[PDB]
């Protein structure tokens, strides 16, 4: 309960300034507490965002085994479409966790490994769609599935993340979806 | 001289520690000078990399300069992995610097707009080859050539680097160069 607060505390002070510039004092008042008891709900303000990353990937992949139980009645370019939305959706709600998730994967060995984690079991899922699109007649045998599968994902993590981000350069975020979409689907089915 | 000793003993510490376990004192006697004379070279350790940086993204660009004034007498796909192959031979023998640069884009400003000046180039030259590709009836209008140019540069960042670090996920050294030729090319020419 004080838990959200100090969640929901973060996510909003990560709306308008990095973490390195938010103190634990600063996450403690905003869930009206003591620093004291700050801690005895995290171990620091680097535990905070490892929380809530958690969260928002753990979302991410709930939506794509929700996805993958209930397959959308359609072609194969909506198919990819539907699975790549879930990452924009999902994380697209979440920029600010996203964004300084993002930068403390070069300091944080259990953000990293977080990351690291679910990144596998996103390429994996991706490889065994695309074999099964093989196995079908779908799909020709071009690359090896999971290499494809790794760069197709890894392009969808650095495209999206720089998009939210704003960075230059970048796809703007209302064109980004069809980008991915078409990369996939070419890379996927063609020749 | 002394300058080339400094730079020479950043890019060696850098094969072994991360910035931050550097010291100017580090880099001084490496190139067997005192700390105050360091200083005469270069304002801190962050300038050193911004220099080591500066020189590896610009031996890629003349080296795609050298390319685009001297077409390969080859076909679509060999023309785009020569290309390709710049930014893998290139990186691919500075991983240290390319590391180091990459997490430094978080902390310093000149650091992310140097990759942010040399990435919106690269775009911009691949967009014009596409755009020429489309005009000659050898490619069709399917995407934006400028968002689809964005987005396979991305995947070209994310994905060489992942790969010269050796994290989990990426593909293999040895299988990258391949990986991305097949998904520019199908991409590029696909309908
Ligand atoms: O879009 C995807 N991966 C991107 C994951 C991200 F964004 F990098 F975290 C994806 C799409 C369909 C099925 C499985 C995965
Ligand atoms: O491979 C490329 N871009 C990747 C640039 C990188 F790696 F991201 F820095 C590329 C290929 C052909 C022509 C222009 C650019």
């Amino acid at each position: 309960d004080r838990e959200l607060a100090i969640l929901a505390t973060a996510e909003n002070l990560l709306e308008d300034r990095p973490l390195a510039d938010i103190s634990v004092d600063d996450l403690a008042k905003g869930a009206g507490i003591s620093r004291p008891t700050f801690y005895f709900y995290f171990p620091s303000k680097e535990a905070v965002l490892l929380t809530l990353l958690d969260r928002v990937v753990n979302q991410a992949d709930m939506a794509l085994q929700t996805l993958a139980e209930n397959p959308a009645d359609t072609d194969r370019e909506n198919m990819w479409r539907t699975g790549i939305n879930v990452f924009f959706e999902t994380f697209g709600s979440h920029k600010a966790v996203t964004r300084a998730g993002q930068a403390a994967r070069a300091t944080s060995v259990e953000v990293a490994e977080l990351w690291s984690t679910f990144m596998q079991k996103w390429i994996a899922y991706t490889a065994a769609v695309i074999d099964a699109e093989r196995d079908r007649g779908a799909a020709p045998r071009t690359l090896p599935a999971h290499e494809l599968a790794t760069a197709l994902n890894l392009m969808n993590e650095r495209t999206l993340f720089a998009s939210f981000a704003g960075e230059q350069p970048s796809v703007p975020e209302a064109r980004v979806l069809d980008t991915l979409v078409h990369i996939w689907v070419t890379s996927i089915y063609g020749e």
